[PDB]
């Protein structure tokens, strides 16, 4: 008789007590600029569903970042300005400023703020367990916000994190994946970098939540005091569970698919196997080890949960010792 159903356990109705048109972004009218404030200077990036440039408004001369998108649905852009826009002013979330279009090439493009973004060397050669600690904490401000906000990333990834060092700034990027949480709603599963992929999508449970953000979060951080990227390395959507399967142990993952009624693809009983779950301490070496900390695995146990239900909230994360020492600042 199908899947047992699943609510948020916090911020579960903050859509519901918003006006409609808070939410409802197949209404949404696009507030349009023009493009020809913008000329662009160079590329910056290519991204899948868009190119990004760094331009300057004629108007004033601020540097700002134009994102060209890619053809996609209209619906799909209603919603990436509607959540910027309910976002906007959020701390740690990119600041959308315009919307225009190329009134030939139809292609519309949103402007933002400009972050500079220090270079990936520079940054993960001199990082210090300090500074991880320190933007993790940035990072789950943002993911608070948004969650509070009834809006849930759904691609959290260190590609979608940018780090301005020398100004100690951190921002939130492509919201393009991003969705309302809705009580009841069933969501696509085919969502986020597949490193990231909470095993609720893997599993196909489409009752899915602002929890689906804490699993990459915590995908993140493995990858970062492990000095492992990508920490779970499947080469599939398949494998890729089996790989979460060797770490977290299969006894949790059939706990978790018993409780929720969820019936496993046939593929599945053959490669799943039986693994024990591990403890973190093999993932320590000489070169990682001054990144881990039993704060740091405490914390990172408590988010890779195989049960949405029962990892931490961004707000409970926050308050988790391993911050004590940032907090403090
Ligand atoms: C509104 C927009 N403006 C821009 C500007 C440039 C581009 S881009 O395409 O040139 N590009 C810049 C480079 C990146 C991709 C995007 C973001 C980087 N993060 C990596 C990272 C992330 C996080 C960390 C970290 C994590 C935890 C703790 C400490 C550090 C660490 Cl150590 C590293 C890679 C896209 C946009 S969209």
């Amino acid at each position: 008789s199908g899947p047992v159903p699943s609510r948020a356990r916090v911020y579960t109705d903050v859509n519901t007590h918003r006006p409609r048109e808070y939410w409802d972004y197949e209404s949404h009218v696009v507030e349009w600029g023009n493009q020809d404030d913008y000329q662009l200077v160079r590329k910056l990036g290519r991204g899948k569903y868009s190119e990004v440039f760094e331009a300057i408004n004629i108007t004033n001369n601020e540097k700002v970042v134009v994102k060209i998108l890619k053809p996609v649905k209209k619906k799909k852009i209603k919603r990436e300005i509607k959540i910027l826009e309910n976002l906007r002013g959020g701390p740690n979330i990119i600041t959308l400023a315009d919307i225009v279009k190329d009134p030939v090439s139809r292609t519309p493009a949103l402007v933002f703020e400009h972050v500079n973004n220090t270079d990936f060397k520079q940054l993960y050669q001199t990082l210090t367990d300090y500074d991880i600690r320190f933007y993790m904490y940035e990072i789950l401000k943002a993911l608070d916000y948004c969650h509070s906000m009834g809006i849930m990333h759904r691609d959290v990834k260190p590609h979608n994190v940018m780090i301005d060092h020398e100004h100690r700034k951190l921002r939130l990027i492509d919201w393009g994946l991003a969705e309302f949480y809705h009580p009841g709603q069933e969501y696509n599963v085919r969502v986020a970098s597949r490193y990231f992929k909470g095993p609720e999508l893997l599993v196909d449970y489409q009752m899915y939540d602002y929890s689906l953000d804490m699993w990459s979060l915590g995908c993140m951080l493995a990858s970062m005091i492990f000095r492992k990227e990508p920490f779970f390395h499947g080469h599939d959507n398949y494998d890729q569970l089996v790989r979460i399967a060797k770490v977290l142990g299969t006894e949790d993952l059939y706990d978790y698919i018993d409780k929720y009624n969820i019936e496993l693809d046939p593929r599945f009983n053959d490669i799943l196997g039986r693994h024990s779950r591990k403890r973190w301490e093999r993932f320590v070496h000489s070169e990682n080890q001054h990144l881990v900390s039993p704060e740091a695995l405490d914390f990172l146990d408590k988010l890779l949960r195989y049960d949405h239900q029962s990892r931490l909230t961004a707000r409970e994360a926050m308050e988790h010792p391993y911050f004590y020492t940032v907090v403090k600042d």
